[PDB]
């Protein structure tokens, strides 16, 4: 049957999302509405059962005791299309040379402390994961080195775990995630360790999902960062470790050309406190674009996790 | 505001996300899945939702779901009504709409409550504010005969508007105010109960916090809950509402139905039939059951229920 362009139905909407109600929240009436519509025509149209539909609640149920939301975001391609509709306005403003966005993930902590030019990251003994720095200078669209500004970077053990997410045992506070504030010539530091790939929770509700429809839940090695400058728009972006075979298969779908630099070997590590003479460096450079008259059209607030 | 909907960049994403283009898995859900992510990202582009909003929205959901409610919201936002809609429309085409009305079954059935021959006594907990209530009738199939040793199962709140397996301030005993009757060889049940009173949502949870969003109660009329089955009948989940309730008719679920608003009678000799007061109060509530077509239930629903042992 169809019954969704039925009087019986729309008043049923109608007074699901009160829009003929006392001046309120009218806003959040308009999207619930939409959304609401929106299911019920799909339901119509698709002749979803009762049966099909309490599974999808059940789903609802355990996505949310599994505090997953946000990792579903990601692997169904919400987040990377929230990314498509920035870039798409920083387009259409003739705005390039910036480093590219992408999306942020569902694992930052914020606190972490701040160090002047150079931070060591690796709290944590990890004997699988040799070591790594990251360095760059961060400059503006118009090329000049910007200094003070804060370089916030968080990434992956070796077991493709973070610090306050890691099931088998907690890590030290902040282990792989640190802040610095750049130099007078705009250079940043990292002493780390390189991070691994990783995937979702095995029992978990994403992974169900993604089960279902036959994908897999893992994402190729990465580091996470914020970038951030007096003047300056705060980018959220990520590079990922050349050569993972998982480069271009992303399950949350954030890989950008633009982001994935050169990995060098070196040697020299013992007297910049690295654990073996030799390590791997990645030369990381970022550019900030301007404010736009003071403002910030793209900061997006979102719950995060937190941590002394 | 952008409009990138309906871009090949969108629309790629989209097709990868839902594995459409994948190897040989589930087609269905992998239709149902891009439908459902099309239409999101068409809503998203089309009100210019912002990202902090879209965020807000998953924060939501994982709160849903740690407060166990997606099932409740499914009944507050009218979803559940709405499948009820969709089920009379497909018994309306097919001649399978002579029975008594369906209404929504509601979060809270658990299974395994004790099955008696005839007669029920279901208050196994004393409540001093609810009074005492006999629900009788006569299951009959849509021919008029009755229906010998069909299967009655009702569940209904206590005083406070709480249900035994669900009450937040102190556990019932198992089973309270939930019973199953087999009707005799004329088609009767009974039940010997204590009335109900309506109940709202709990109140720091997420079903209320959106309807609060929206302006509106979360509250429902006092009611009573029954499943009836038998066999070569379908099975009915249904309801009936008390009389004069002033809710009645502005439940947050949406599920009161003229035809299910039984006469209340005034009745005595309680203390006879077991019932703590001379006085008491009988509901008549008659059920009228459709042969299945084809011999199989096709509207007969699986969902998760809770379960107990007595
Ligand atoms: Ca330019
Ligand atoms: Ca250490
Ligand atoms: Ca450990
Ligand atoms: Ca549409
Ligand atoms: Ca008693
Ligand atoms: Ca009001
Ligand atoms: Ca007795
Ligand atoms: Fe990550
Ligand atoms: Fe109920």
């Amino acid at each position: 049957v169809k019954v969704f362009d039925t009087k019986e139905v729309q008043d049923l909407l109608k007074a699901a999302a009160n829009l003929n109600g006392d001046a309120g929240n009218a806003r959040f009436r308009q999207i619930v509405h939409r959304l609401l519509s929106d299911l019920f025509k799909a339901i119509d149209d698709l002749d979803i059962t009762p049966d099909e539909v309490w599974a999808g609640v059940n789903y609802l149920n355990k996505l949310g005791q599994d505090g997953e939301a946000a990792l579903l975001a990601a692997g169904i391609g919400l987040e990377k299309y929230l990314d498509i509709r920035m870039d798409a306005a920083d387009r259409a403003a003739g705005l390039d040379g910036g480093t590219p966005r992408t999306i942020e993930g569902p694992l930052y902590v914020a606190g972490a402390p701040v160090r002047d030019g150079v931070a060591k990251i690796d709290l944590d003994d990890d004997a699988d994961a040799g070591p790594l720095v990251i360095r760059g200078t961060v400059t503006g669209t118009d090329g000049k080195p910007l200094a003070g500004a804060l370089v916030e970077c968080w990434h992956a053990n070796s077991k493709g775990f973070y610090s306050h997410f890691d099931p088998t045992g907690a890590q030290t506070a902040f282990n792989l995630r640190g802040a610095v504030r750049t130099d007078a010539n705009g250079k940043y530091e990292f002493r780390t360790l390189m991070p691994v790939g990783y995937g979702c929770p095995p029992q978990g509700a994403t992974q169900q999902l993604l089960n279902g429809l036959g994908r897999h839940g893992n994402r190729p090695a990465h580091v996470h960062f914020f970038v951030s400058g007096d003047g300056h728009r705060k980018l959220t972006t990520q590079f990922n470790i050349e050569g993972d075979p998982l480069i271009w298969d992303d399950f949350a779908y954030a890989t950008r050309e633009e982001l994935i630099p050169h990995v060098v070997d070196k040697t020299g590590g013992a007297a910049l406190g690295m654990k073996s003479d030799a390590y791997k460096e990645i030369e990381f450079d970022i550019v900030l674009t301007p404010l736009l008259d003071g403002r910030d059209n793209q900061v997006v607030h979102r719950p995060r996790a937190s941590a002394d």
